[PDB]
């Protein structure tokens, strides 16, 4: 695929954002610095790299081929890599916030010896270092005054998302009440889809200079649909999916989170049922969380998750006959081949 | 003096704050938005408001009064306010990090019933809180981008000096060998000089119209000696000061910090002195910590702090001659006044 094809240049980028943000010496700082290469290695290394790609990806079919110079690569490779670092520090916030063990494969950051709560700080540095490429980068170009906005309002939508999803999932109480569908996908929105999904996308349009408030209205249109398919995806892999495939170990059951599974689940059960939920969920004890799984497959959960991720998939392109034009339907096409 | 003066109409402005910062309702986000309230009128109310005055203080005082119309002090507060939250940011993540018990007369955030280390995206969302007032107030200004650019480097600098913090006080080891005033000098200029010296009266000079290079660093050299004392000073307190005066009790020994106390100590220590030292800090122990305290005595650390402040006081006097103009003195002797 496309996103095939431009990996390897992606992600050898990597090395060059890391010398970049490493020559701050200022010697009295080395020592920080060196931290954060540390920092930077750990946690923008080792995903799929899916939503960097995705802006170097809708760069090159949004920009006219003859303005696809040496620099403005570089500064497409740039803000993808901004884009992952934006992700890495929510995760390693969340990972914190969540109770998880692994990400990526490795243990969780925090769970470093002699990290612990000081990711807390790892984490700020992180997003601080968008701010500082972008400036490094893209300080002169027309689109960085939209690229600062972006991000920032990219950030405080998460944040609001994050808000919601800790609200609804008070550590050690109940009620399933919470749990409801409108309320799911309120946290789906904000929290993954706008990130995502609408952010990386975004970003590419302003780099081409395509800055129309209803271009961008249409574009989220797709994208924030796209969003909460992956979330919903997110939380059925949480429970079902491989650990070996999605390198992290499920903790929404522990956790007492407004997952699609319990929403799906909510609806389903009789009143019996219901009570099982109620006396096993959100709980850390293995065999509660069985209990809970055991209660999923026996809904037909799964099978419930296969006839919505198609008629998810169905919707998601409907929206693109829709809403696409007139940026190339390939800039959605792809994405969407990438999450299905 | 003239922070008394401005401070009550600065107050009162939080209401305001408050009142634009949750009109985001988006019915759907009502839950979170009323969490943001929560989290502003905990974290960023019951501290001196000085660094937030000092914003509203120089604008006064650098800005023509036939300029100061209603909307450009509208401005101004707004922007003092964003130096708050920018406090508060820090803050609450530092408690978190730092394991502190209380802060300004109440029990830390995040040691709250019910918010735990749910307060580090807390945290995260009044960072985010900065860019959405700078937007709503002053995206219309020509110094909007050097507000934007001033507050994340400010971010930037505060994070690698926690960085710095953090990697000198490693929990649970030794060297005071690490603990040079070299190092500290270091740790304070990052963590402390830039945001709280800096940051507001660079804001306001920017409000201004001064934006000139060589104002802003004649600027930054009286103010970043002045971030060091005020961080020397805290240190002090941190184990001399009065806990009702203070707000919050001090965390330093037990947590093994480069503070400025432990570095006079080894500057002065017999052999002898030192190895208590060793045996002593960075330990949770109340005894071992007031062992701590009575070899500072013993040493007469609070006499030679008494003397530091005097000689600081008149460096700091002697640099505002030779740096403060074209800018009024008075810029700097308030400040001064109020940190002395
Ligand atoms: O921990 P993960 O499953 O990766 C998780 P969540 O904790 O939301 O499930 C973290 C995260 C954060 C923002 C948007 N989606 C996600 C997925
Ligand atoms: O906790 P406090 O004493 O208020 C502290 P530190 O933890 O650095 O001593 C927190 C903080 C953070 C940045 C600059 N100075 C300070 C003072
Ligand atoms: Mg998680
Ligand atoms: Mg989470
Ligand atoms: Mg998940
Ligand atoms: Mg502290
Ligand atoms: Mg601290
Ligand atoms: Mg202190």
């Amino acid at each position: 695929d496309v996103y095939a094809q431009e990996k390897q240049d992606f992600v050898q980028h990597f090395s060059q954002i890391v010398r970049v943000l490493t020559e701050d010496e200022h010697p009295e700082i080395g020592d920080a610095i060196a931290r954060l290469k540390e920092v930077l290695e750990y946690n923008a290394i080792g995903g799929k790299y899916n939503r960097g790609l995705t802006v170097v990806v809708a760069f090159r079919e949004l920009v006219e081929p003859r303005k696809q110079d040496a620099d403005s690569l570089q500064r497409a490779w740039t803000v993808g890599w901004c884009v992952e670092l934006l992700q890495a520090f929510f995760l390693v916030a969340d990972d914190i916030m969540d109770s998880s063990l692994t990400r990526r494969g490795q243990i969780c950051w925090y769970q470093k010896p002699g990290v612990g709560l000081d990711a807390i700080n790892d984490a700020n540095l992180l997003e601080a270092c968008i701010y500082r490429l972008l400036k490094l980068y893209c300080r002169e170009q027309p689109y960085y005054l939209n690229l600062i906005e972006l991000f920032l309002q990219s950030s405080y939508q998460t944040e609001i998302g994050q808000t919601l999803d800790l609200l609804t999932a008070p550590q050690g109480n109940v009620d399933l009440v919470r749990f409801t569908e409108k309320r799911y996908k309120s946290i789906v929105k904000y929290k993954t889809a706008f990130y995502s999904f609408y952010l990386p996308i975004a970003a590419a349009m302003y780099m081409a200079g395509i800055d129309g408030e209803k271009e961008h209205a249409n574009a989220k249109k797709i994208l924030l649909e796209m969003g909460e398919f992956f979330q919903i995806q997110d939380d059925y892999l949480d429970l079902f999916g491989d650990p070996s495939v999605t390198g992290k170990i499920g903790t929404d059951i522990q956790d007492n989170k407004c997952s699609w599974l319990v929403v799906q689940c909510l609806q389903r059960a009789t009143p019996e049922q219901y009570q099982i939920l109620k006396e096993n969920y959100g709980q850390k004890e293995a065999e509660k969380v069985a209990r809970v799984k055991a209660l999923y497959e026996e809904l037909d959960l799964p099978a419930v998750f296969l006839q919505y991720e198609e008629d998810s998939y169905s919707h998601i392109m409907a929206l693109i006959e829709q809403y696409a034009a007139p940026l190339p339907p390939a800039v959605f096409l792809g994405l969407a081949r990438k999450i299905y």
